[PDB]
């Protein structure tokens, strides 16, 4: 792709595809998108955060993460898709044109750049970090538990060789300190969404305790707003609710960390579908996908800029 409208977004690419067309909109957008490097990877990938601003000074944020978990390959299908969205829709959708106009938005395409060259190269369903365990033959940490929040609670496992190890103690991995300290550094961050598959879900806080969020009421209500969204394109079904009594108790999740931080709008979406093709969504759901989540996103970011 010589230009992101050249760029194939219906079909998966792969980290340095993705990483070129980072520079490609940076290149046609100079003064929307700013690229940011927050960290290296375990392996020491350069991770990147694309900055969407009108300007001002540390403006009130929005943080979108996608691709921690490697093989939901939909989720960074979704993220370049998004990313192009938001510089076509400034000037035109008098909603999000509003949305920059007064808040920046930070998205994270890549979140585990490691785990993803490892789909690519030698196990496609792999969904961990890559760190090396020191007691361990086993590989990596389920990054969605290393979090401060809960930590090494019941909803994680603490052997290595678990495809949902938390890891030695909250924040071990680099991947997941680069945010922690960036969202904090920061301090101005009012929404933050986390991005995976597959289930059709659309979750906030508790993952790794039965207690309620005291924002239950409200969070509860956007989601409902946020799922007619989503469904009016083409009819794709979400369930909503908190975390542990929609699946089960999970430990470390990074929305329990923010909404913990006082990041009130923390919410998790699981992407299509329920089970038919799962992690190895067709490249032809890629579009449908990223179009129906997107008015779900705005849904959530409208919200957040009148509240
Ligand atoms: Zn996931």
């Amino acid at each position: 792709a010589r230009s992101t409208n050249t760029f194939n977004y219906a079909t998966y690419h792969t980290l340095d595809e993705i990483y070129d067309f980072m520079d490609l909109l940076v290149a046609e957008h100079p003064q929307l998108v700013s690229k940011l490097q927050i960290g290296r990877s375990y392996e020491g990938r350069p991770i990147y955060v694309l900055k969407f601003s009108t300007g001002g000074s540390n403006r009130p944020a929005i943080w979108i993460d996608l691709g921690i978990h490697s093989r939901e390959w939909i989720t960074q299908a979704t993220g370049v898709w998004f990313a192009k969205k938001f510089t076509e829709d400034y000037g035109q959708d008098p909603s999000f044109t509003a949305i920059l106009d007064s808040m920046d938005i930070f998205l994270e395409i890549v979140t585990n750049p490691d785990g993803f060259a490892f789909t690519h190269s030698q196990n496609r369903l792999w969904r961990k970090t890559r760190s090396v365990t020191s007691s361990s033959l086993c590989v990596g940490v389920d990054a969605n538990r290393n979090w401060d929040a809960g930590f090494g609670k019941a909803g994680a496992s603490s052997s290595p060789c678990s495809e949902t190890y938390h890891g030695k103690y909250a924040n071990s991995e680099v991947e997941v300190k680069s945010i922690v300290d960036f969202v904090k550094d920061h301090g101005n961050f009012k929404a933050f969404l986390s991005i995976h598959s597959y289930s059709q879900l659309l979750l906030y806080p508790y993952g790794y305790t039965t207690q309620s969020i005291p924002d239950k009421t409200e969070l509860n209500q956007v989601a409902k707003s946020a799922v007619e969204a989503l469904k009016s394109l083409y009819g794709t079904s979400y369930k909503y609710g908190s975390i542990i009594t929609t699946i089960y108790q999970a430990s470390g999740g990074s929305i329990d960390w923010s909404y913990n931080q006082g990041i009130k709008y923390s919410f998790t979406f699981e992407l299509r579908d329920t089970g038919r093709y799962g992690f190895l969504l067709p490249a032809s759901q890629i579009i449908p996908t990223a179009q129906e989540t997107w008015l779900g996103v705005l849904t959530i970011m409208e919200h957040t800029l009148n509240n």
